[PDB]
C-alpha cells in the first residue's frame, strides 16, 4: 500500500496486466503452479515449465493458455486421474478451474458425460474454454481458489 497505510491487504490477487516487474512476474507464475498443482513443484519439474515460463513473462501467450496447458498436461492428466475414476476427476478438475464443485445434477451427468468419453482433457477445454468464465472473469486474472478464469477472445 503505498498511500500511507497498514498492512491491511495480505489477500493479493495476481494478474497478468501491463505494469508487472521481473519479481511480480515470478511470483504470478509460481502462483499458478502453485494453485494447479496445489503443491510447490521445482527441479525434476522443469525445462517446459522454464520454457512457458518466458512465454508468459513476455506477454507472448495469454495466462488463459497457460492455465489450460497445465491442465491438459499428462501430469494433471495422470495424478489427477490415475488413482480416481471420471466422477472424481471431474470433482477435482472444478475445483481447480472454476473453484466450484459440481452443484447441480444436470451439470454433474452432462460434464460427467465429457470426461467419459472425451476425457479428462475435453473436460479442461469444456471448462476452461467456457464464455460464461471468460468473458466475465477477465483474462489477467490468476485462478486462486475462489478467484476468477481468463477471458478468452478480444472480441
Amino acid at each position: 500500500p503505498q498511500s500511507y497505510f497498514n498492512a491491511a491487504a495480505k489477500r493479493q490477487k495476481y494478474a497478468m496486466k501491463p505494469g508487472l516487474s521481473a519479481l511480480e512476474k515470478n511470483a504470478v507464475i509460481k502462483a499458478a503452479y502453485r494453485q494447479i498443482f496445489e503443491r510447490d513443484i521445482t527441479k525434476a519439474y522443469s525445462q517446459s515449465i522454464s520454457y512457458l515460463e518466458s512465454q508468459v513473462r513476455n506477454g507472448d501467450i495469454s495466462m488463459k493458455e497457460f492455465v489450460r496447458r497445465l491442465a491438459k498436461s499428462p501430469l494433471y492428466r495422470k495424478q489427477f486421474f490415475e488413482p480416481f475414476i471420471n466422477s472424481r476427476a471431474l470433482e477435482l478438475a472444478f475445483r481447480h478451474i472454476l473453484g466450484r464443485g459440481p452443484s447441480s445434477r444436470e451439470e454433474v451427468q452432462k460434464y460427467f458425460s465429457i470426461v467419459s468419453s472425451g476425457g479428462l482433457p475435453a473436460l479442461v477445454d469444456a471448462l476452461v474454454d467456457s464464455q460464461e468464465y471468460a468473458d466475465y472473469f477477465g483474462e489477467e486474472t490468476v485462478p486462486y481458489l475462489r478467484g476468477l478464469e481468463h477471458h478468452h477472445h478480444h472480441h
